[PDB]
């Protein structure tokens, strides 16, 4: 109805590219089918994101209410792949022509790292590293770059952060989150960003697990809300993504 | 930028597939190439319209420009292939709220007729029907009709007329014309619909001929312009496209 709404909406059909409706590439629990791009249940070979409309309608969401509601910080993701997400983030944020936020694109821009004696039991049974060349998942700082471009949204408010989390995440030049958007699937990857981004996220904000149905991912972020004495409720997204929003 | 022209831009992206870069087919003077979409010399593997972007940003420039003045009627294309100048055209009155206009999707929905005896001399010489298997021009109803629903624009506002033109045009069911865009490459095509459309064109409104560089469809434009006295200035969009104003 309104010009934000048809171009947020189109933008989501497009970074999903429920548009042109790509074919999927061959893996885990896998030609293109509506149901699967709908809720993020299949590797695209050409979109620009995976994980979905439900999930987009979920990041909507967040940082609508941020905006809103005067949540105070800028919106991360950490696994951004070929960046559709972040793409529609920094959408989100041109809609309403927001100048005074940033989107912070964290990635080893290399796929999923290989597996060491340090890793987490878990991370080490599934070895997500295999799975790159499969998905096509290393995927370049400058390729995501590029893609941004095409959007007409690369600019100045949106970051990136290449590296691994571990390094990347603790001494980030960020101040404040509205919006922290996990998505590395392992132990690893969500505890890095738990550990070290989480304490920036400001109180009203929100964390979203893209993979809790991972059992590696949902260890880390109970772990995670033991230690911290967290209890903010866990609402379920579609058949794997889920999210909190942070009181004081 | 204001949610209206984010919504455009974008669509207008989206239908000639600058956001994911499809090939093109081989044909006549032919890989992505950029400069070759901007102006519509490609043939797309999977994008929903081939008039590249100087004309896409035409058929805007006509379309708001009527509205904006006041100027009554409705859209139609005579030749629309996917369907993407159409659906960025419903777009267009989307974005400005227009629930009292059409969009008029006019085609054989088969691609080039077979060349009869009646045909004009150059339409016999150049055998359009050849060059459909090889650019997947015949493209049904049905199909035409599930990609507009891909953008979530089909609805009551878009009506549909199959058939050749010399059948269809002369008993259509609109009384009025804003913008009247025609692509149908051949002398024949565009005589027909000059002759039983173009007279319903608001005075104010706009006539795009897609291929004025093709001799036969030039030859047509002519004839028709000397026979009814008509001398608004033809203006030049790319290396094939021009349009004229129509005054009283
Ligand atoms: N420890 C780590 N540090 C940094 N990046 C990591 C990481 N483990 C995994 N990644 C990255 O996280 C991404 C997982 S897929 C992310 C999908 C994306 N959110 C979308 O919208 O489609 C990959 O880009 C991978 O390279
Ligand atoms: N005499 C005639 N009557 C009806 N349709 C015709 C015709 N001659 C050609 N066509 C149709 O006109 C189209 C020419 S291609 C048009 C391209 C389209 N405007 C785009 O935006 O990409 C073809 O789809 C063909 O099926
Ligand atoms: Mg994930
Ligand atoms: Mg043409």
């Amino acid at each position: 109805s309104t010009g934000v709404e048809l171009y947020l909406d189109l933008l989501k059909r497009t970074v999903s590219n429920f548009i042109y409706q790509d074919a999927t590439h061959v893996a885990g629990l896998i030609a293109f089918v509506e149901e699967a791009r709908e809720s993020g249940e299949d590797y695209p070979t050409v979109a620009h994101t995976m994980i979905g409309m439900k999930r987009l309608n979920n990041l909507q969401h967040c940082v609508e209410s941020a905006l809103r509601d005067g949540v105070p910080g800028d919106v991360l993701e950490t696994g951004v792949w070929r960046g559709g997400a972040c793409i529609f983030a920094r959408g989100i944020l041109k809609a309403y022509d927001v100048r005074d936020r940033t989107v912070w694109v964290a990635d080893s821009f290399q796929g999923f790292p290989k597996i060491t004696d340090d890793d987490h039991p878990m991370d080490a049974e599934m070895n997500l590293h295999q799975y790159n060349e499969a998905v096509d998942l290393p995927t370049s700082l400058a390729t995501v770059q590029r893609n941004f471009s095409r959007y007409g949204l690369l600019d100045d408010q949106v970051r990136f952060l290449p590296g691994w989390f571990k390094d990347t995440m603790p001494t980030a030049p960020f101040e404040r989150l509205a919006v922290l958007r996990m998505d590395g699937d392992s132990y690893g990857a969500t505890m890095d960003v738990l550990t070290h981004a989480y304490p920036r996220l400001s109180p009203g904000g929100f964390a979203i697990i893209d993979d809790y149905c991972i059992p590696a991912c949902r260890e880390a972020v109970h772990e995670y809300r033991d230690r911290h004495g967290i209890s903010d409720e866990i609402v379920e997204i579609d058949r794997q993504g889920v999210y909190w929003r942070r009181s004081a």
